[PDB]
């Protein structure tokens, strides 16, 4: 909690950080539709897949939010969906993952952002978000505490981020407006505020000047602990050929990874990304972790 140097640690990066800093002004990496990697189907994962590894990997490179989008079964269990396609990946497998890795990264803290992915199936007994409290959130990991969560009550435990409607249970953050495919500007409770660059299926440039303008915006705003800004680097579009996730993410995660290097900011707010490896040069991820030098 002391050397800068102990950033570079991609499982315990978040040792450093002081524990009354709000999770909202940590410049956190995360990935799109992380429960994707399991696609091996050829048509498949060039439509659906947004990510080559699991969880654990995905988390051991400092990763940190997860897109987790699930579909109420017969089962009465949540499992992962894109779309219409089931993932082969159920929510209790990713809390169970979630799980070994704060336990031996204690100083860590993840952060799962939860959405409706598909529409229940008919023989469900009860509703997804009742489903989802009374059976995985009532769970002790999940922290129900609210409001500007500091990093400090976060350690250990899986804060969520409701991107369902209907909740009955306090706890992590509230679901808000979030508007089809744009940016835009909502409050999350009393005391936040949130921004989000969510463009997916736009172009290549639109996407790349929407990324570099929330990330300016950010930047110059380093100092407000009470504002949220969600950056969504994924673009999706008509698969089949070179257009896939894959092939943006290839140019676009060295892209804002060096537009990060260069300008040497504060905050870059959270930044969700695709395909999260060890392939392209200046590696997003741990560009993004860096940023937070100036909290240590």
């Amino acid at each position: 909690a002391s050397s800068v140097n102990e950033l570079e640690n991609w499982s315990k990066w978040m040792q450093p950080i002081p524990d009354s800093i709000p999770l909202a002004r940590i410049s956190i990496p995360g990935t799109h539709d992380s429960g994707t990697f399991k696609l091996q189907n050829p048509i498949k994962q060039v439509w659906g897949m947004t990510q080559e590894y699991d969880f654990r990997y995905q988390m051991d490179h400092g990763a940190r939010i997860f897109d987790i989008r699930g579909r109420l079964t017969d089962d009465n269990t949540i499992v992962l969906h894109h779309g219409p396609l089931y993932l082969y990946v159920t929510l209790h497998e990713f809390i169970n993952e979630a799980k070994q890795f704060l336990k031996d990264n204690p100083s860590e803290t993840i952060i799962m952002s939860l959405k409706k992915e598909y529409e229940d199936m008919k023989g469900a007994e009860d509703s997804f978000s009742s489903t989802f409290e009374k059976k995985y959130f009532v769970d002790p990991i999940f922290l129900k505490t609210e409001g500007n969560i500091k990093l400090g009550d976060a350690r250990g435990k899986i804060v969520l981020l409701k991107r369902y409607s209907g909740s009955n249970e306090p706890g992590g953050y509230n679901n808000f407006y979030w508007p089809d495919n744009e940016t835009f500007t909502t409050t999350v409770n009393q005391n936040a505020n949130v921004t989000v660059q969510d463009k997916y299926k736009v172009s290549y440039d639109e996407k790349v000047k929407s990324i570099k303008d929330t990330m300016d915006e950010t930047m110059n705003n380093s100092e407000d602990l009470n504002h949220l800004y969600i950056n969504f680097t994924s673009l999706s579009s008509g698969g089949t050929a070179w257009n896939s996730p894959y092939y943006y993410a290839s140019y676009i995660n060295p892209e804002i990874a060096n537009y990060i290097k260069q300008k040497n900011p504060a905050r870059v707010g959270w930044v969700i990304q695709s395909y999260i490896n060890e392939k392209w040069s200046p590696l997003l991820y741990q560009e993004v972790i860096r940023a937070n030098k100036s909290l240590i």
